[PDB]
């Protein structure tokens, strides 16, 4: 009885109660990559997860998500397009009903299977609240998942998902450590957008890995057993949980590299 992605309350009708999603610096986008230019003004980017501390697991009935004790600046971004510090928040994933779909952001039109969003804000704002009000608020961390071997990092995760079949459940889930989900390269594209859900805010600043991670089919598999209702409702399986591109409008894509 709210947004979701289904057939009466998926992304293509979002707009007729957050008419914000036909704005001018929307989620997710296509990356030409013979328009997005490289940038030598980019300073260099900088992942510090060392000192990450992962609290919960949670399925909402949108996603799962992975939250963070962001109290002080243990996990943080600095860097790149960021002015100042950012926290990690959470992470959390799209993905789709079949290998060739559920990335949001696509390269030269290609979908991936899945994509990564570790969510971070803006020290500057004080806190989360009046960060997502910001147009620099939030900075979200974009990795594609493409199908080849398994993801050791992942296992954690992978391991737990039969605990959190339905809306609303959630398990502890401490000393997972996200750096077990990045690519080897931290060369990447930027460019300034929104949140790709509902309220569609356009707080974010994006970076997107060039490098895609490689899952096994079994991993990406696993996500789609995952149900978008509770316990008790009848099943509908969390598959295609991702927004297509949205029109890039008056904005330019920025690449960290030649
Ligand atoms: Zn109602
Ligand atoms: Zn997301």
């Amino acid at each position: 009885h709210h947004w979701g992605y289904g057939k009466h309350n998926g992304p293509e009708h979002w707009h007729k109660d957050f008419p914000i999603a036909k704005g001018e610096r929307q989620s997710p986008v296509d990356i030409d990559t013979h328009t997005a230019k490289y940038d030598p003004s980019l300073k260099p980017l900088s992942v510090s997860y060392d000192q990450a501390t992962s609290l919960r697991i949670l399925n909402n009935g949108h996603s799962f998500q992975v939250t963070f004790d962001d109290s002080q600046d243990k996990a943080v971004l600095k860097g790149g397009p960021l002015d100042g510090t950012y926290r990690l928040l959470q992470f959390h994933f799209h993905w789709g009903s079949l290998d060739g779909q559920g990335s949001e952001h696509t390269v030269d039109k290609k979908k991936y299977a899945a994509e990564l969003h570790l969510v971070h804000w803006n020290t500057k704002y004080g806190d989360v609240g009046k960060a997502v009000q910001q147009p620099d608020g939030l900075a979200v961390l974009g990795i594609f998942l493409k199908v080849g071997s398994a993801k050791p990092g992942l296992q954690k995760v992978v391991d737990v998902l039969d605990s959190i079949k339905t809306e609303g459940k959630s398990a502890d889930f401490t000393n997972f450590d996200p750096r077990g989900l990045l690519p080897e390269s931290l060369d990447y594209w930027t460019y300034p957008g929104s949140l790709t859900t509902p309220p569609l805010a356009e707080c974010v600043t994006w970076i997107v890995l060039k490098e895609p991670i490689s899952v096994s089919s079994e991993q990406v598999l696993k996500f789609r057993k995952l149900n978008f209702n509770g316990e008790g409702e009848p099943e509908e399986l969390m598959v295609d949980n991702w927004r297509p591109a949205q029109p890039l409008k008056n904005r330019q894509i920025k690449a960290s590299f030649k």
